[PDB]
């Protein structure tokens, strides 16, 4: 019922586990888990694992790896072939579930081979995890979003990913099959738009059509880049480069 | 040579035919032929025919019909079912040819049944004009674009369509099947945009996506209508309503370097 | 005149007091005061109080209450009835003064009953100002204690959206407050909806007026449903 | 039927009236009436009348007078006192009626004192009420609207006007300045001048279609929504200039012009 | 006097000349002169002449050529080398006079060689009038006391609707009086303006300040221009400018 | 490889020098250097030196002075007369080098007279310990966050020489004219701006993402910079740092255009 009591619960579960493997995204939640795991169990009893895959960009992978090193953790990257699963490859509405299922399976094999007693993730109290037996100790300790912020300040944590990343699957219609090329073309398209000063952007893939989603308050400033964005996204493989009048 | 020879050639060829049926678009070229037919042959020996179909809007048909009456011609409306032809229904790159062929076939049937000696116009197989026997006396008289203007002013011609019409098939990709509903959907979307003050517009059909083409100089003014256009075309059946950042007739206004880049990009499809 | 020397004076100042009640707005300044009060005097000798009233939004009240607890403070809500004062109710040019009197009277009244030696505020008793904290010193020291979360948008009393002389009502306040919250949700954090009966006069920073065009029709219809008959934008800006 | 048939009706109606007085506003409709009257009856049996008043701008009055002379008409200016009628003075919803009556009453006296058989105006099928737009223009049993009798629509007015080579007219349809004041608000020489000077300034920046709605200390500017994007570069100049004209707040209506 | 009396004067003056050469710019004045010459003397006795040169755009020449042919006139293009005269090339305030002098001299040679009794221009009653009188050209609109009101009234009476309404201006105005005109900087300014007009901005000037282009647009159009910033920048640099700028004062 | 390994190098390099003098501009790089220097050597072994001159604004000098002292450094003002050097006064393409020579010459005299073992600067006789420790721009920000550094100059400062063409002589009047014009533009909400001086022509460079917002200010800027002495006030259609955001083809073309001057 108090932050001390919630932090006490978390420390006790970590002390009980002894050795843990932590799924590290770089957000505040996984940052808080990894820093309490290091403080309670020591550097030699925690392994931070960062997933690298086709559904996320090299930038977020590099940023998550370096943040984990900045916390003083031993960090290990692992690559998942999400496109090997037909639910992900053909993008069904259940694609995220099979991606999380494949991710947590790899984490258990790492945890089994480094002697960890559990895989830890960042999930707090607001499926594929429970099937895997991973533990969300923040959620077991009744951490809400405000308690994550309070404890992060108490431990002097200031640096984490403030932008929540989302799988590139969301830029493709459910029917659409994801390939290594159209994913890369979508990823380069969003990265270019971001470099113009639009941090919140989506390039929705509709075969030959790119449908760009921007916050509507930014579209007026965007006009100066229309021609450059058009030709650049066409060089990336789109035939039509369009702007959604509904916005982001 | 002389414009007097361009008109003399035309006058002699019309006096030659005695009775004619004229394919009337409402454009300057067909306007000019129709009034030369009337002046040379009289009302009782000219039949103006204006096509009505699903590939063009009711506005231009009603506008073309009244203009032919304004010239003093006896006018005939005929309705064509272009979608009965599978080349048109399935929007092949040859669709224009089968549309013209079906049109000239109906004109030849109308002319045979009224007493005309020829069908007149303004300008995969045999040429749809020549296969049917249609005569383009303006081109036979070697009229250039300015001479049509020079003779049209000389004859006091004032009301005609300066807007070049284009078949609604052009808003669908090659291969896409045209339906009565998606045609109506495209037509209502473009008419809505014109009512907001954008006379030059295309709503390109990509199934669930509408791709709007506007002149780039107008896109800044267009933002005030984004939300209204989005919701209006969604009520018309589109799921996503988008604006093409290349504009209407992309590349027509780019610099020399990026005009050739946009050209070779389109040369891949 | 170093941040280390400024913080020592501030820590020492609090130390003398022993027990404090802190006027907590949720901004960076009062957040730094409250967490130095907590660090120096302990949680049981600090009372953070957040004022709620008709002149400020429920959102900033809820946000200030949660932020003070996030620092680990015991937090107390207090409700002020500003409209009970006839100077405030009729929006006189001196309305601010009678509002401040009611505000500090209530905090002094809270401080008297919890044993506090003084009421503290965040102004740049203003111990931040006495220690010569500039805006640059607040940012460095708040980060130094790991503070990242605070209310960055400074609130202003809703009285400013009504002409002097106009009687303030719960409905005209609610109408103005709802109009501003809608506009902020469109991506315009700095906005005023000036109330002129049938006319809403929207003030935006001039650098943002270009971005606003895409929202003209939606803003027009939304504020008409809120009770305005005409919805207008001031060409002079904010 | 055909535009030729509509014009034949008009020619016959003019030949039957022999001598006419034409209420000339300078718009497309009034230009077509005035120039067919001149073409059929000759300059000696047509009197063009252009109204000058406090409710319309001197600019369009000067333009209409020059156009009527340019058309080859004998044109006559007459100044009306709309504000003399208290129904117009106090801007009631029925103000249009007393303005139209006073306007047509003056025209009938001009027609009575020359040899004209009828007052003609520019009113077509559909059309808008010039004092109160949004009330469909209609009737007037004391005047003849030969365009409306011949079933001229707006499209036929263009077609026949181009056919006669008419190019110069006022393309923006004018509306009485009464419409810029709320119902109940009393019209003054100062607030009219204040609104008229404000619209005249806005028109000089390249906005021919504009309304400066008067709300005492508040100016509420109505522009066509398609033009509001162009307006941004003029915000500060318009704010200052309309403030010097007496407004305290200068605002832009997010709904745009009607 | 009445417009009927002025038109009678105009008709009688043309009837007396029998065969004429008309300097045709495409404006209201030159269109009215050319049309009355055709109406009074017939197509076989009128020659329309349109000047082509480096100081004006090919677009205005082509439209002027097309207008004369539309009126039913036999129209003839003639090319003038204005920069061969140093008074013009050095861009002095009197350069326009030497341009007009070279123009009327060529018109006199055309009229001398086709049998015309006079060169006619569009000038009216109320300048570059001195060059006209020295060359003996005739402004019949001004002799008949046509004012602007009479020109417009008669153009309506003859059903004339189409003429060039935008007044063209010599490219010298895009260079300061100190700068001497060369064929390359003229070509550079003309290509830049021709590109800008192609984007939908008919009213534009590209003022030449050596390495700097200063673009003048009507202020009401500057908002529309933003989408073209990058394309205009690189195209005018490829034309030789180092900086491409937009004047915040407008046109 | 790791930020920890680079910071260890940085800590060790400072310990060896024992006492250092830091050239402090207020940017992220020098703020980082000064704060690691203070943490490793203590306030008594590092003196912060901020340059004051006619080529930079009083605002940039005061902010560097307030930031260095707030971090706990002993801060020292030194005034440089850059315009006394004809390479700077006449703005040659190598002018920046003679400005750096005159500044680093003054820093060495302070370093000789305070007992410092080296002059330190922010680069990634002078020592750039960030560059020796293999700090890239990303490592500067990551480590600057680690020490809680929040206040630094986010808009990069640049000598006013850059607003004048090569060959043009700098005067107090044209410098003041450029500084007054940029300060006015900054007050309208454009913190990143350049007013390039071309005698009677002002050429304004803004970040392209901001040019859409600028239209509302056209007339005010035109009149205000005209009162400052310009005859024509213009906006550069390439923007600030042109070509940096263009597409692959037009970034290459603009780099060709820029290379021909």
């Amino acid at each position: 019922a108090t932050l001390a009591t919630k932090k006490a619960t978390l420390v006790a579960a970590l002390k009980d586990l002894q050795r843990v493997t932590v799924a590290f995204s770089g957000g505040i939640d996984s940052t808080l888990v990894l820093k309490m795991a290091l403080d309670v169990l020591g550097r030699d009893n925690v392994t931070a694992v960062v997933a690298n895959s086709e559904l996320f960009t090299d930038e977020e992978f590099d940023k998550a790896m370096s943040l984990a090193e900045e916390l003083g953790a031993n960090v290990q990257g692992t690559t998942l072939d999400y496109l090997s699963d037909d639910h992900i490859k053909n993008n069904t509405p259940d694609s995220w579930y099979y991606a999380k299922k494949m991710f947590y399976s790899r984490l258990n094999d790492i945890a089994a081979n480094n002697g960890s007693a559990a895989v830890l993730d960042g999930m707090i109290k607001n499926k594929a995890r429970s099937e895997a037996g991973a533990r969300s100790l923040l959620q077991e300790a009744d951490f809400f979003k405000t308690d994550v912020r309070a404890l992060a300040q108490e431990l002097g944590l200031t640096n984490w990913n403030k932008v929540a990343s989302c799988s590139v699957s969301s830029r493709f219609p459910y029917g659409t099959t994801l390939t290594h090329d159209n994913i890369a073309q979508v990823m380069a398209a969003e990265k270019y738009l971001r470099s113009l000063g639009f941090p919140t952007v989506r390039v929705r893939f509709h075969n030959d059509i790119a449908r760009i989603e921007l916050p509507e308050a930014r579209i007026g400033d965007f006009l100066v880049f229309n021609d450059r964005v058009n030709r650049q996204l066409q060089s990336l493989g789109f035939r039509y480069v369009t702007l959604d009048l509904g916005g982001f």
